[PDB]
């Protein structure tokens, strides 16, 4: 009966598991190295088996002979709904196995970042074996890049609190601060700068967060970046500075704050064009007037 219960759980045969339990099968039966039906269901992704077993008194924190719990197995195999059900039934979020890894680290092994984040929300402890720490810190990097583009301040704050490196970058050279400025997320710009983000990080085309905020016209982000030391005269690989971008795209208020913070009206891009020239070219007479008076 114990063998039948293990194999019915592995196969996801819910009504067969129900019958076996009703007929007295030990819900915490173990195979020869300590795997219980809940282990195998969690490994295999059979949520229905998981819920039936837990309803019938299964030990949510059963260990096999390597110290793995059902939450370890569900994390490693990427079964998010089972992770949630296990946690809701008292699974130990910080259970550690015989080599020191917890469910968060096994989830990171195959890139199961939503599970990593869920485990963080449920108390996953973030304080040679630094390989374990790298698993966490890399997952946090990827999560922070994702969260910074998305825009939710609470999510980013949580990831930074957990140890995410605010100065990481994606493969194009966009840091979280670039992404937050690009997408117009002022709240995340503020949080990143409060936590040590390089205000003048360059992507591979020489674009700083201030280039991106001037390009997109986000005045409040421009102002916060300038208050934190953004390079008002930084140039991209074609010589374009923030004042050029604000003039090209008709952002009069951004031209004004850039000028207040020391922007150089005489800077020429690689084509010899000053911000005034570009204002003229684009029919932005009001901006051209401001720049000529500041010449």
């Amino acid at each position: 009966l114990g063998k039948k219960l293990l194999e019915a759980a592995r196969a996801g045969q819910d009504d067969e598991v129900r019958i076996l339990l009703a007929n007295g099968a030990d819900v915490n039966t173990a195979d020869e190295t300590g795997f219980t039906p809940l282990h195998l269901a969690a490994w295999e992704g059979h949520l229905g088996i998981v819920e039936v077993l837990l309803k019938n008194g299964a030990d949510v924190n059963a260990n096999d002979e390597r110290g793995h719990t059902p939450l370890h197995l569900a994390a490693y195999t990427g079964h998010l709904e089972i992770v949630e059900v296990l946690l809701k039934n008292g699974a130990g979020v910080n259970a550690t196995d015989v080599i020191g890894t917890a469910p968060l680290h096994l989830a990171a092994m195959w890139g199961h970042l939503e599970i990593v984040e869920v485990l963080l929300k449920n108390g996953a402890d973030v304080s040679g074996n630094e390989w374990i720490w790298k698993l966490l810190l890399d997952a946090l990097k990827y999560l922070l890049l994702e969260a910074a583009r998305e825009g939710h301040r609470d999510r980013v704050e949580k990831l930074i609190k957990a140890g995410a490196d605010v100065n990481t970058a994606d493969e194009t050279g966009f840091t979280p601060l670039h992404l937050a400025a690009w997408e117009g997320h002022l709240g995340i710009v503020e949080v990143l700068l409060k936590n040590g983000a390089d205000v003048n990080a360059n992507d591979e085309r020489g674009h700083t967060p201030l280039h991106l905020a001037a390009y997109t016209g986000h005045l409040e982000i421009v102002e916060v970046l300038l208050k934190n030391g953004a390079g008002v005269n930084a140039t991209d690989v074609i010589g374009t500075a923030p004042l050029h971008l604000a003039a090209m795209w008709g952002h009069l208020e951004i031209v004004e704050v850039l000028l207040k913070h020391g922007a150089d009206v005489n800077a020429q891009d690689k084509f010899g064009k000053t911000p005034f020239d570009l204002a003229i070219d684009n029919g932005n007479e009001d901006i051209a007037e401001v720049l000529q008076k500041a010449a």
